[PDB]
Order: C-alpha cells, then sequence, then structure tokens
C-alpha cells in the first residue's frame, strides 16, 4: 500500500494535539505546510456530514482565513482525511500577548488593528452562514507577513456559557474576551485566569474602564448574558473606534 502523504511530504514536526496537525514539506514544491489529519467517523452519515463541510470550507477565500491547498482521503491497513493549509508563524496570538506584559507594549493602535482583523474574519464567516466556534489566542495566528488569521475550525475560558451548557452569537462572546485581553496585559497565569473568569461575569478591573471607556461598553455588549442582546459582527466593525486608524 502506497500512502499519498508519506510519498509527497517530508514530515518535520507536530503542531497540534487531539484531529492532529503536522508540519510537513512538499517534495515537489519545497514549501512547508500545516497538515491536519482527521480520523473519519466509521458510520456513513457521520462521514457524509464531514465531507459536506470540506466542500463548503473549500470555497473560502479571505485575508483573515488561513489559505487552503488540498484535501484527500487515505485508507491504510480505518479512513483518514488529510487537509493541507498554509503554515503560519510559530508564535501565535497567545505567544504574542505573553511577550508583551506592560501597557506601553500594548499600543492601542496595534491592538485595535489586530482585533479588527479577527472581527472582519468572523463577519466574513457569519455572512456565509458559517461560524467559527473555536476562537482563542492560541488558535489565532500570524502569517509570515504578519497578517492575522483566525485558526482551525470545523481550555473553555473563551467559550460562551451556552456553548459549555446555540447560534453564531458564540463567536461574539469570544471576541469580547479577546478584545479585553488585548488591551489588558497580565503578569501571571494566576492573575489572568482570575481576571478573565471575573470579566466573563462582567466584573471589570477599574483601571480598564477608566482607560478605555469606549471599548468597555463594546465588551459589555459582546459579553451580554443573553445571546440575543449581543451585537452582530458587522455592528462591531461599523463601530466608531475603527476610524482614522493609521
Ligand atoms: C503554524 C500553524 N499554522 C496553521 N495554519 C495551523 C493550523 C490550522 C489552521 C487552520 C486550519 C487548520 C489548521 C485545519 C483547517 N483550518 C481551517 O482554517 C479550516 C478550513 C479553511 C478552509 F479555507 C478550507 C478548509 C477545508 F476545505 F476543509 F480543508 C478548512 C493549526 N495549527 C496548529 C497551525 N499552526
Amino acid at each position: 500500500y502506497i500512502s499519498r502523504y508519506l510519498t509527497d511530504f517530508e514530515p518535520i514536526q507536530c503542531l497540534g494535539r487531539g484531529g492532529v496537525v503536522f508540519e510537513a514539506k512538499n517534495k515537489v514544491d519545497d514549501c512547508n505546510y500545516a497538515i491536519k489529519r482527521i480520523r473519519l467517523p466509521n458510520r456513513e452519515l457521520a462521514r457524509e456530514k464531514v465531507m459536506r463541510e470540506v466542500k463548503a470550507l473549500a470555497k473560502l477565500e479571505h485575508p483573515g482565513i488561513v489559505r487552503y491547498f488540498n484535501a484527500w482521503l487515505e485508507a491504510p491497513p480505518k479512513v483518514y482525511l488529510y487537509i493541507q493549509m498554509q503554515l503560519c508563524r510559530k508564535e501565535n496570538l497567545k505567544d504574542w500577548m505573553n511577550g508583551r506584559c506592560t501597557i506601553e507594549e500594548r499600543e492601542r493602535s496595534v491592538c485595535l488593528h489586530i482585533f479588527l482583523q479577527i472581527a472582519e474574519a468572523v463577519e466574513f464567516l457569519h455572512s456565509k452562514g458559517l461560524m467559527h466556534r473555536n476562537l482563542k489566542p492560541s488558535n489565532i495566528f500570524f502569517t509570515m507577513d504578519d497578517v492575522v488569521k483566525v485558526g482551525d475550525f470545523g481550555t473553555k475560558l473563551y467559550m460562551s456559557p451556552e456553548q459549555i451548557h446555540y447560534s453564531h452569537k458564540v463567536d461574539i462572546f469570544s471576541l469580547g474576551l479577546i478584545l479585553f485581553e488585548l488591551l489588558y496585559p497580565f503578569s501571571t497565569q494566576m492573575e489572568r485566569v482570575r481576571t478573565l473568569t471575573d470579566v466573563r461575569n462582567l466584573k471589570f478591573p477599574p483601571l480598564f474602564t477608566q482607560k478605555y471607556p469606549c471599548e468597555y461598553v463594546m465588551v459589555q455588549d459582546m459579553l451580554s448574558p443573553s445571546p440575543m442582546e449581543r451585537p452582530e459582527a458587522i455592528n462591531i466593525i461599523e463601530n466608531a473606534v475603527f476610524e482614522d486608524l493609521d
């Protein structure tokens, strides 16, 4: 038996655990790619649902969506689906925040620029009738050219309550926390978990509300306990704060 993957690629390392993501070099074209390997479900209608997904997702092109290349099936001696995506930077949004722990390092322009890219990506999906469902700093990447991409789709800190215990409004909740986290640097993991757990419950640090009153009202709208009351992604983009950005 000849495996497409082993034939065409030289594996480099593992990138994601699970649904597994490898880094591999294509032999013909000499580029490195992120390759996700999914073990397909064994029942037919479960597979058919997954295959209908790759078909819808294949049509996706956007500056905030990671670039797609190829999708194929293998059945060695049960069945694996392989997905070839562009390889992003080693350091993700979580890595980025961790190396920048002072408010001087969290420039208001840079952070709103990063956030806007994520929001624009989510608006894109929502208009196609899709949703991400998996937004979080560790699953937000930069390209070799520092363009922000939302990560894999299709820790529960960034999950909306109705996700844990439901519509596209789940993505809106996730955005809320990311916006907060971007503007509010942390010193320790301990602090981070405590503060973020409190923010989910609308208990904001005073210094934040003092410094970013505009963004504060936005985060409140995005973190509404009633999903109905949360804004759409388009409303977030069409907000006053996203004007005159250099
Ligand atoms: C350095 C680096 N780069 C990555 N691209 C990744 C990825 C990664 C990012 C995005 C996506 C994946 C892995 C698998 C699926 N994927 C997606 O964005 C969904 C997607 C988008 C499409 F446009 C098309 C498809 C599909 F057609 F189904 F293949 C899927 C995960 N990890 C850990 C990564 N690490």
